């Protein structure tokens, strides 16, 4: 019966993964091209985005989206980098291997970089890009990306924000807020198979492919990959590289879903069960990562441990039927609960109870029994 | 009822799609760990190699398998391309985005780059590293990769072959060969879902990768998969970037497959239904694309057309349920039967039969009735 | 890559037994109503009815449709049954276990009843019900069944035809024909999954279940399926015993295709692909064990053996990837070919292509070549 | 996400549908065959007895199952029922069919007969045929079978169990127990897709079929049946009447299954999760239908509503992400829990939850928070 409440995959729904059942597909066939165009619209309508928005949907994962991101750049352009942790890291250690300069801002442990700290460094030096970590998993903090790039547009050419644990949970308006790159994967909260990262560019990025080199590789030179784009949404097959046909067309299902849910339903269904989860983890006396309350993300939630050990929680939850994830962060004694995708209320229950009964195992201090009650709580006032 | 007789994907065995719908599974899963286990021994075994050589399965394909070789790299290298036509030519595209020097052999179209002219020229340069396509997908040519190695082996640092539309289906001994970097897809002649690249490399190659900077970018550096890679066969999860975890569930069941058949019984397959289509072709009257017959490959054929429209052919054959592949090579005229993976003597039939009555529709001169005919008899002589 | 191309089930299309994967539904779920309802509409649509005829879907299949049938009848009543051999004595089987008087017609071995001499039996002795089989599936002779039942309708109360080899491959027209219970099975022509029997009945039929006691047992009584088949069309569940679900959800998406491909288009198809293989064999110089031509079904051919042994053919086919069926009727020495339900131009060439390999290595007396080359040339008039 | 908590089918387990997925299989194929060899074993481990007992497999479900059972009986053979409800009067309703004297023993509503009563009436008259129910669904009643046939064992001829809600989650001693017909269907605890009757027959009922006529019809007479059965367990194919083979494919996986858990530990994981269930009712003071705790079914549990209407719980909790059963006797008002087959612990956290939510916007009297409490406590004393 397990659970994957993981950080991606999560679990997937059935409609999704059975779309992948088609044993004589091709990226020419019609069934693909379809697929493509589909997933494409689909990428514009959870990143809040008009068609002069150009998504791109390429091998790989959020790490690949990440590094196609050198596509928009020239040797000694200047990089700031704005990180919360693991994957805002990652930025740097994804240009360390570039012709460029790199600026990262860090905040205290567990805490996010303030939108006025942001300001103050674009305008001390000048910028051709900021990136933004819109959730960062290692830590579950969410960075409030819209006050960041009120403050920051006028003074930088280039915005990228790295929604990989944030698309298709938490609102995200990329062309209101005018961002340059907005970019996710396929397994995270969109609720589909891996193998896919996702990118929505600005026309303003837009025009740097069109007419402008690039210090990119081949295989995530994002110029190589816009004809098959272009293509699939005029209806027309063309060949770069083989992408992954089978998991696009399981992306397409996933993009009819969560049509069929609404955005907004979809992202008050993740609020719905975070705060129920949270409330859970408070009642049980469980304190959480993420320092700062305004930051709690929507899809992950770090969950300090006080006595017990976080290897053996993971190891005891499985036996229980649900797999959490590991903490990675040097200055926390953690474990992680993934909760987006196709979470549901009843996901927030077994999540909660789960963690009551193995912890009481283990002999770390909680109030057992107030953990569920808060949870039915929460999920009651909705 | 549709076959897809591309250039890969072709049709998929049901067992092996199936494998992929498992809704619970994550890179630290369990089931991951030995699917990905798993499938590592069996690209040792197809391949021909023992436990010295290291395999990597990352994500992308054969493109992305190609730009990893950037790994055993470094500044002003110079590197050998023996091309025979579209894919030969990528190692040359990829390479212009690189700080390396590029020489590239081309024999006349159709053809093949003879070992002598290979010897010639590493014996005038000192090569870094010479790359060669086993199977060109382009004209349905095979290089004779062993013949190539036997002479400068010596001569080159390095040796790379781009098995793309040859493993699974050809002979290969990478260890035999001292081959240094033997690659190939998860979509061709394996028979499994798009979405990986597959590598096997030497003590050599592992020893600059363990030991030397490259310029390798970030994703496709082979130095972050290989944790990932030696953890799965010591039984433990590690993680880089997240793989396409069902695609590679995928995969470990196609690797089931293909040892229960055995890897020399496959081969044997191949080569029948490869003569046996080219006997139809024959006996139609009928040229192929390959000019040296010794190099008629057993996974792809390219038939030339005097007088009809290969687009028309193509339209019309998926009408009758068989999808074919276009011919894109400037000196011909023609389409392409991928016969590979999965293929079967009865394919054999179906493809010279789809191909009498398309013809005959749209007026190229041919032999009606003999094409079957002759299929028929070289499967007889099983 | 085995074919079956045996009695029934046949091949089954992917996306008919995809339908059936589906963890949470049972017989009161909406998606089980709806499955029955479309199932219940596409059986009056292949049999050629108006809304006054009443389908049912019943566990079983075939025999258990034809079982039902009992729930016409009062003890007494007098049956005449025009059998073709082992299906057309099934009905005869059957009744022997109920309190009725029965008399059957049988013709000479392979041949058909005339329409004449059914008239002439009705005319002598009076009947309650005549019992018809459309196909005989053990010799493969189609009745001309709606000869019969112009010269026979006036002078009998009931008339019921065994299409269980005949729906969804012939000509089948209830409603104008008055034919009061034609009946079907779900794993022949209409290509899907076994478990279940068809029925159509009459306004007549259905008067004698409104208003009249029965000879029926219980789970075979139709009256106790009314309910839930009524409840099913006005969108309302209804219990009587458990159906078989998930094969329901299949029958509804067989019935998705065949509405997609249109009745009369569907006729067509099996008219070609069995005139095709019919050529095929008679080019080879095969005797067809139906006698008389114009009986030839297009869902069942019997095929002489004058030296090898059926038994050895039968493995030999599996051998080189087609299962077919064994001959059982004692008057010949024969295997059956069944080309019926999702069978197309490219299963002909298969069908005669593995018999003339098969038959060549077990010296049974062929013409070699001629047969491919005779499917090829009906294939080509389409 | 919604769960299947009804008294069948149920959730069924993905490795279970996806076994069903082969579209070239037919009754006399070597898969069907051996799927069918293994299931026929399956169903002798889960009742409890040796090779001595026949098991077979038949078409329809526990209504046909039940039915069969007439082929052990002759005209004006005397029939004691011990009905304790709806599926108890199921047994009067088909033998009202046949020619037979049947006698049947009720309990007061939501009772159990005593085996004292049962004891008494054999005494009082001699019987042929003794029939009992395992669990009774339509109230959540489980008999004590082993008791009342100690005592009647010598007073009758032949005794059968329906064990259609009891197979595969009570202990169920078919041989030690001396029964003559166990019985159940695919659908319930054995957690397989519908479809199937399944039957175990005592050397004493075998000797019936072998020796001597029945009042039987004609598919529902087991000997037409046991050439199939007795041919599938010597590696050989036979055919009655065409079965749901695909239905038979998904059994003999969760056969497979079953056996890896282990019937013993099977039978103690349901006996669990229905304690933790019923803690958690009691705790919410609800009151159960059956009357008698020793009765407590570990399949089906009938909840008494006092003020809130069952139409409504059952509209509302499909709302909340489970669907539950109506509640179906004359004598109270209330609706049933379905937990069998694969259910877990974690399902007992989700049943309750769901009744808590759904009871309290409803207005039901409840003391929220104290079932989840009460369910968690029972679940953390394993
Ligand atoms: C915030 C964030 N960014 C980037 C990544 C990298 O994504 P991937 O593993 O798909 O390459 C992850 C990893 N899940 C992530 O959580
Ligand atoms: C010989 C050859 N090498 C490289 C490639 C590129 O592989 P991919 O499309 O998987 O990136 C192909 C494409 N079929 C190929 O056939
Ligand atoms: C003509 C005919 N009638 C009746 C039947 C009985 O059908 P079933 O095996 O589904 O009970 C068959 C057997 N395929 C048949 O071919
Ligand atoms: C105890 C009992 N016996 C008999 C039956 C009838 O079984 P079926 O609906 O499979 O015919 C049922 C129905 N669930 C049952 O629960």
């Amino acid at each position: 019966d397990k659970l994957l409440l993981h950080v991606g995959p999560t679990t997937i729904k059935e409609d999704v993964l059975v779309a992948g059942l088609e044993n004589n597909v091709g990226f020419t066939s019609k069934e693909f091209v379809e697929a493509l165009a589909y997933s494409l619209k689909g990428l514009r309508y959870v990143m809040g985005a008009s068609k002069n928005y150009q998504p791109l949907i390429i091998p790989g994962g959020g790490t690949s989206a990440m590094e196609s991101v050198t596509s928009l750049l020239k040797p000694n352009d200047k990089i700031l980098v704005v990180s919360n942790g693991v994957f805002g890291d990652r930025w740097e250690q994804i240009f360390k291997r570039y012709p460029v300069n790199v600026k990262v801002l860090r905040p205290s442990p567990g805490d996010y970089v303030k939108p006025g700290e942001v300001e103050e460094e674009v305008r001390k030096s000048e910028y051709k890009l900021v990136a933004l970590t819109h959730v960062e998993t290692s830590t579950g903090v969410r960075e409030p990306v819209k006050d960041v790039i009120n403050k920051i547009r006028k003074y930088v050419e280039l915005i990228v924000v790295d929604g990989v644990s944030s698309v298709g949970a938490e609102e995200v308006k990329a062309e209101e807020w005018n961002v340059d790159v907005y970019l996710t994967a396929s397994q995270k909260a969109l609720g589909s198979a891996a193998g896919l990262g996702l990118l929505l560019l600005s026309p303003k990025a837009l025009s740097i492919l069109d007419s402008q080199n690039s210090i990119a590789g081949y295989y995530l030179d994002l110029r190589n990959w816009l004809p098959v784009m272009r293509g699939a949404e005029e209806g027309k097959a063309a060949y770069f590289a083989t992408p992954p046909v089978h998991v696009i067309l399981q992306l397409a299902e996933a993009f009819r879903l969560i049509e069929k849910e609404g955005i907004e339903n979809r992202i008050k269904r993740h609020t719905m069960v975070a705060s129920a989860i949270r409330a859970g983890l408070e009642a049980l006396g469980l304190e959480i990562v993420a320092r700062r309350p305004e930051s709690y993300s929507n899809t992950v939630t770090g969950v300090i441990l006080k006595v017990a050990d976080p290897q053996k929680v993971l190891a005891g939850t499985v036996n229980e039927g649900v797999e959490f994830a590991p903490g990675v962060h040097p200055a926390f004694k953690y474990f992680r609960i993934g909760h987006m995708g196709w979470v549901t209320p009843n996901d927030a229950i077994i999540a909660i109870s789960v963690i009551e009964r193995t912890l009481r195992k283990l002999g770390e201090p909680i109030r057992f029994g107030e953990g569920v009650k808060a949870v039915e709580e929460v999920l009651f006032s909705a």
